[PDB]
């Protein structure tokens, strides 16, 4: 019975690394963990590793496709030392460890052999902030897409991928919680841009960054397990970010165990829920690859799109 | 300021035909062309050529695509007699000319030089039958998303673009107003699958067909054009399909001018168009290429998408 996917467990998908070499030692690896999660340099190697191989086969394969269009309207060529950039989304769940598989796989691509400009940019950045959110009654409703300045999120990825030498995406600070004035990031013809947040395979009656994507992935795991994960970093929080006096979430510090989990599972249940189940699980269907966990954090399964 | 797209005009867009052969006379073009559509070699070479040219050259760079998947897969590599099948899509408004472009596409490909194996499938096979749009509410409905039986249209090319040897579509008679009993168009590894009809790039929370678009084509025009084409199509067919005594519209045979204005403007009002500004038109931003046609039904202006 014939399906766009396959799926693999973690056996067959880590025979499909070959002799892909690991540029990554234990320190390095420190440094992209996210807080509360688990990836070893076993992980790394059996689940990233492949993953990195496939993307490699596809940017050559894909650089093709655009230089036939390119071909067909009779044009210069190509700049090789500026090809089309390869557009990489990651998608999933608040608390899934989207930050980690995108500063991993940002990592492990600019590894590659010739040292390919990797660059990473979050959604956040584009999401209104606060005085335009509550403006327009969203201020409990951050990563709803409607919380979000698609617009400009849109010219951002078509404005990159069409070869503009520089562009500019606006910065947000969990610790404020609000956008930050002034800040941007500044990207400049990257050959791979890694496009990560919440929504960024969402579709609808527009062109839209998923329109765009040469690649996704999706990082999924039961609802009840992403709720545990995310109920325990706030309470992890508590010792850090929210312990910062300036941190918007301060008065968080000090409540007990009890009190957190309470809090932490009303905003699960309002907010973090509802936007997984009514947005984002929606766009699994479309992603590239599927990186399934387990209870642990441990990718175990993964589903791929042939077609 | 960047975009996906690129604008052309006529005299743009022809002198891309290069050196693509024409391989049509006037009489094979006559059985391609649908009543009260335009076409004549002219606008064969100068729009369709260069069109065939872009797919040919796709086709090549496509192929890639999937070959990297494969190889990554470890996979024995191909059968070069049977390809995974280009599927192309074509879409728009009732009375656009689906029928003729996808027509006269699956003629120019079906002539170049390896005389590849070229179907073409129109989406009204997979229409409920009357019985069941009229127990879900449905008989005012049909060609609105609801009344297709979606999930066998995915199955049906899902199966093809997965290398199955046959797989089978329902078949719709416009005569007889409703699915034929025990009719099949059976498709067998094509080559290239030519997929036409008003909703076929639509997106949703579930993987469709347009996730399967190699290419896609929307034929356009405006609004109050297609109208009177609709109308203008609807009068003439009082003397051919509407004079068969079996025709389902038989009763408009003897209608006045008049009165079939009045009939097809009430029909135009409460099913096409609304189908139209809220499904199809919302569709056109994905398009890998619009065909814009004036009042005359001439194509005047093309967008390809570049991104
Ligand atoms: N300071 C601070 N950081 C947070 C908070 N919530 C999430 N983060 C960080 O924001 C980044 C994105 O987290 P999240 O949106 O849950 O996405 P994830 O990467 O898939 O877990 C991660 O580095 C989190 O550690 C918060 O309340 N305060
Ligand atoms: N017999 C008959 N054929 C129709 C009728 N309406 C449309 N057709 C034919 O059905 C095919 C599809 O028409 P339409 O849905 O308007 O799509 P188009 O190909 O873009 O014009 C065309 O060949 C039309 O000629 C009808 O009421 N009766
Ligand atoms: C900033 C986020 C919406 C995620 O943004 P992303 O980069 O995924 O687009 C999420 O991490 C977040 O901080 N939600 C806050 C929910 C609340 O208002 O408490
Ligand atoms: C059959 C159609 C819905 C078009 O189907 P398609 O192949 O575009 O999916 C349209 O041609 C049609 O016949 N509409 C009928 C509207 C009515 O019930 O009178
Ligand atoms: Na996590
Ligand atoms: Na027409």
């Amino acid at each position: 019975e014939p399906s766009p996917y396959v799926e693999f467990d973690r056996r067959q998908w880590r025979a499909l690394r070959m002799s892909t070499p690991l540029a990554l030692t234990e320190e390095e690896l420190v440094g992209l963990r996210g807080l509360g999660e688990q990836i070893d340099l076993l992980e790394v190697e059996e689940v990233y590793l492949p993953l990195a191989r496939l993307i490699h086969l596809q940017v050559a394969a894909r650089q093709r496709l655009f230089a036939a269009t390119a071909e067909f309207l009779g044009e210069p060529q190509q700049n090789p030392d500026r090809p089309v950039p390869f557009i990489i989304g990651v998608a999933g769940s608040v608390a899934v460890g989207k930050s980690t598989t995108a500063r991993v796989l940002q990592a492990l691509l600019a590894r590659w052999d010739h040292h390919p400009r990797v660059d990473l940019v979050t959604t956040d950045g584009f999401l209104y902030p606060n005085a335009e959110l509550q403006r327009r009654n969203l201020m409990h409703r951050k990563g709803f897409p409607e919380s979000y300045n698609r617009r400009a999120l849109m010219r951002f990825v078509t404005s990159v991928k069409s070869g503009s030498d520089y562009a500019c995406a606006p910065v947000y600070s969990h610790l404020h919680y609000d956008i930050i004035p002034g800040a941007e990031q500044v990207v400049r013809h990257p050959d791979i841009l890694i496009l990560e947040g919440l929504n960024v395979l969402q579709t609808g009656p527009t062109l839209m960054v998923s329109d765009l994507f040469d690649f996704s992935l999706y990082v999924d795991a039961r609802i009840e397990d992403i709720e545990q994960w995310y109920v325990s970093r706030f309470l992890a929080m508590r010792t850090t970010a929210f312990a910062d006096p300036e941190s918007h979430f301060h008065h968080y510090a000090a409540f007990s165990d009890s009190q957190a989990v309470v809090a932490a599972r009303e905003i699960w249940r309002t907010i973090n829920r509802p936007n997984l189940v009514e947005n984002i699980l929606p766009t699994r269907p479309r992603a590239t690859l599927v990186l399934r966990k387990d209870a642990d954090h441990s990718i175990n399964r993964l589903r791929l799109r042939k077609l």
